[PDB]
């Protein structure tokens, strides 16, 4: 019924977490019925690649399953999907400047639903150690939990 995309560049670290971590909340809230949880990246350049094996690997020991194939968001997730969410502002703005201005309205930041961590951004860990990872899961869980209340409580 209720569909949510979580986007960041590559849909091979951020994003696939994000949708792992979003639908993890949701059978905790025993709201799988209602919701379906999708990622896609702004950029196509890791198109049908995996998840990074980093991020699978702090995904598992932190009790997620990080299983994605990136895909390239397309013109069709803007009328398709319920609500949006940016890893990043570069996410935000790029999913913004695509965007048909009556779906403009379904697009947020991931890091406007955090109530714990102060953030800017959800951090591209690519390029870094494992840290980062557990950072992006950190933000993730925060900004998750604080969303399906959100969501069920019709706030967007
Ligand atoms: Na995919």
């Amino acid at each position: 019924s209720m569909k949510l995309l979580f986007v960041c560049l590559g849909n091979i670290c951020r994003s696939p977490a994000a949708e792992a971590v979003m639908k993890k909340v949701i059978q905790n809230h025993h709201l799988t019925e209602k919701y379906i949880c999708d990622s896609a990246g702004t950029c196509s350049y890791h198109e049908g690649q995996q998840a990074d094996s980093r991020m699978r690997k702090v995904g598992k020991s932190r009790g997620y399953q990080v299983d994605s194939i990136s895909r390239p968001v397309v013109s069709s997730d803007f009328k398709n999907f319920d609500y949006i969410f940016a890893m990043d502002n570069d996410n935000y703005y790029e999913l913004l400047d695509r965007c048909p201005e009556q779906y403009k309205q379904k697009i947020f930041k991931m890091v406007d639903f955090c109530t714990t961590i102060k953030t800017t951004e959800v951090p591209d860990p690519y390029y870094g150690g494992e840290k980062g990872f557990h950072r992006v899961i950190d933000i993730l869980e925060d900004a998750c939990e604080n969303l399906i209340i959100k969501l069920e409580e019709g706030k967007l």
